[PDB]
DNA sequence: TTATCCGCTCTACGGGATAA
DNA sequence: TTATCCGCTCTACGGGATAA
């Protein structure tokens, strides 16, 4: 887990976690009451994705987040 | 820096960093080409805030973020 | 200094759903 | 399986700006 500085870097990182665990977009979506299309749009077009969607997808991936220095 | 699980927890944490450094919303806003109103709305109503706004405010606070296990 | 307002445009996200 | 579509409503975020 490296430091993340943009929505694109964030989406790429979270997509990788999903793929490394063999999870489909539908699995996660159904687990958190979100559309599959919303996850697809987050992974490919995260710039305008809301924080709510982000944190729900975080939960489905069994992940959390912390702040840190930009170094 | 604790683990964060929601937009509200995120906004509270980042607001605290701003206050601990004596920064005003206008200072940060001008540094990243964002409206002051956008920062105010993020700190008080973060649920629908876009990821772009979030990462821009992150930069102004000289912060970054990492993913981690939800434990 | 910050919460809050106006009027505008754009898009996310829900509801549907599909191709291959 | 996932990118992508339709039509809808809501709101964020830019442009203005204010009170105290």
């Amino acid at each position: 887990f490296q430091k993340i500085y943009s929505p694109t870097q964030l989406a790429n990182a979270m997509k990788l976690v999903r793929q490394q665990n063999g999870w489909t977009q539908s699995e996660l979506a159904k687990k958190i009451g979100i559309k599959q299309a919303t996850i697809s749009n987050f992974e490919n077009n995260p710039d305008n994705t809301t924080l709510t969607t982000f944190f729900k997808i975080l939960q489905s991936l069994e992940l959390s987040m912390t702040l840190c220095d930009a170094k």
